[PDB]
């Protein structure tokens, strides 16, 4: 699995996330207008966070952040939260990522994640189709 | 395999079921209006139970509970029962789940289940197509 | 592989068949009007026999018994026989199942079966298409 | 891989062929009008010979003998021969099967066969399409 | 992978090529008008050479020599050469096959071949599409 | 995976790139007008560089350099750079390839590459679709 990022403006930032028990931020790369980034989901990276006006293009389709197994989340309005639920005998929220308007999160189901919870006004995409919370 | 749950109202409840010889209830998660839950079928979870007005979306299609290998069951009217039949030399009902109107059950065929029996007025979906008991 | 059975009347009976050298009957389950049965082909079960007015639905399509690798046989008229031919150096009929009108038999090719013989007026379905003896 | 045989007349005969170095005839089964035979290609059987008015139905399509990796040969006129060429360092004809008008031969590529030669007026079918010698 | 050869004239010749470090000619078979040859690519044979008026039919499509991973080469005019480039740390031409008008070469990428070079007026076919040098 | 190169002019040059920690140039082959080159991505070669008027044809489609998992880059204007980002715990640019106008680079994601960065005016193609930086 892999995705594409194109920047419609300067300052677009792409964050990496660590795979495993610990969910922390992997140092980021900056994209200027016209620059393109193509990346895969690897052993060390299982999720990413995209901030700024950008074109995100994946196997499911194309997304425009400026306009109003793995899955995609887009924030229609500040206050969106994504919870990761632990795989195994116990179910608990081991990570809570906050998404601001225009931010996009791409994540996979991992050894430590088998379920997630999304809150607030957001756009969600999946292999089967797209879903709107509002 | 994975599914999607969206809540059209507050109080929507999603139950997990234990995989193995014992069929009991796995502690549940609550969803408010606009919240979304994406989950997989795992080693410890092989079936789920959904209660309340919700949009259930799977590989086979989309279901609306409010309106009138794995499979889906929806209850058109109280009194629906789902029996699990034991895999192996002997065939017996090792579990009997009751479904009320609007409740949806998503289950897989497991090491301990190779056949099920559905009773009453219900809507059933499968990879091959949809089926109505009435 | 799995199939679906729905009953259009009371008294519908579904028989299981033992996989292996011995071909005998596995104790049956009864279905009333509106009841649905979903079952797989397993290590111990490799064929089934369906009797009564029912809707049989499989990967190949849907069958109605009331109207006039694995395969399906339906009897248009009493006197239909299905012979199982032994896999290996020798070819002999190790089992002879009789089908009455409206009865449906679903069977797979197994370690002990690599060829079958059908006699009389019957309807046959396969992955490639449907066939009528008459 | 498997095929279907239906008889449009009495006396239809189906021959089996031995897989391995030796290519000889496996004792045959007889089909009367309306009888159907469904068989697979197995360790001991890798080719068959069909004689008489019959409907031969395979993954590639349906054939009518009466009218004017594996492959199919039909004889439009007596004198058709099928040669089997040895797999390995040497290429020689280790078997020569003669086909009369209306006879159909279904064969696979085996450990001992990697090429065949067809002579005379015949109809040939393959996964990619059909071919006529005349 | 396998191909089909049909002869539109007498004297059609099919050559085999040895797989491995050494690229030499494998003794040939002759085809008369109406004769058909079906062959596979094997451990010992990885390429073939076809000479004369013939119908060559493959997974990609059908070719007519008389008219004006694996690949196909056809010569529109004498002087066509096909070079085989060595797989590994070094790149060198270990074989140079000459093709006359109407001759067709079918070859695979092997342990010793990972790249080829074609010169002159020729027609080339591949899984993705057809290509003309002129 | 494999690609096709055809030359619309003399002097077209194709460069190979070494797979592994070290990213250096593999000695090149020259193509004259009408010549065709078909090559695979191998253990020792994971990327190529194409210079001159040529037709590049791949699984995704056909490209014309003269006109204005693996991916393709084309330069609309001098100054295009492609950075390779290291797979593993650390992210750094271990190689920076410069592309002039009309030059085309075809590269795969390898054990040492899991992400790339493209700068300037360029055309990018991927399995999912095409992308333009301008
Ligand atoms: N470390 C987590 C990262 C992760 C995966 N999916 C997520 C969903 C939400 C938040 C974090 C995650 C994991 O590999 O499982
Ligand atoms: N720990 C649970 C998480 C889970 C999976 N599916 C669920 C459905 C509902 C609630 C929790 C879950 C498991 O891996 O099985
Ligand atoms: N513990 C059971 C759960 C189950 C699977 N399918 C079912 C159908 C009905 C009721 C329970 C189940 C199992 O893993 O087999
Ligand atoms: N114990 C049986 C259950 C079963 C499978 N298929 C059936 C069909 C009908 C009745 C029972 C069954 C088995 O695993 O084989
Ligand atoms: N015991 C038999 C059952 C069977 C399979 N296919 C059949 C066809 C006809 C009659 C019986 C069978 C077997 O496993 O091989
Ligand atoms: N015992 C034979 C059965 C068989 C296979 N294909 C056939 C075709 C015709 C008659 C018998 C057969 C075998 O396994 O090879
Ligand atoms: N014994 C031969 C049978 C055979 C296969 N393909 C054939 C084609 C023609 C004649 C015989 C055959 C084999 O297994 O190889
Ligand atoms: N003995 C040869 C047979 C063969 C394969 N492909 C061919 C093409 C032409 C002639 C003979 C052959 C081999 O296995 O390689
Ligand atoms: N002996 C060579 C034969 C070959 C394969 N592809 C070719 C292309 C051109 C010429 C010869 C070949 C090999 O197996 O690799
Ligand atoms: N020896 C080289 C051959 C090669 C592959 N791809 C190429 C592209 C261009 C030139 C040569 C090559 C290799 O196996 O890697
Ligand atoms: N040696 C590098 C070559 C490479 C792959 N992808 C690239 C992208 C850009 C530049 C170089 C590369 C590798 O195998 O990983
Ligand atoms: N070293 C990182 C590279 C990487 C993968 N995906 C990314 C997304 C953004 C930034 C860097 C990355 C890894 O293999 O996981």
């Amino acid at each position: 699995n892999f995705f594409v990022i194109k920047a419609k403006e300067n300052g677009v930032n792409v964050f990496g996330m660590t795979r495993g028990t610990d969910t922390r931020f992997h140092h980021s790369e900056k994209l200027d207008k016209g620059e393109v980034m193509i990346a895969q989901f690897t052993e060390h990276t299982s999720a990413v966070k995209i901030r700024g006006k950008a074109i995100i293009q994946t196997s499911y389709g194309t997304l425009d952040t400026e306009k109003d197994n793995f899955f995609v989340i887009k924030a229609k309005e500040n206050g969106v939260n994504v919870f990761g639920m632990t795989r195994g005998t116990d179910t608990r929220f081991h990570h809570s990522e906050k998404l601001d308007k225009g931010e996009v999160m791409i994540a996979q189901f991992t050894e430590h994640t088998s379920a997630v919870k999304i809150r607030g006004k957001a756009i969600i995409q999946t292999s089967y189709g797209t879903l709107d919370t509002e």
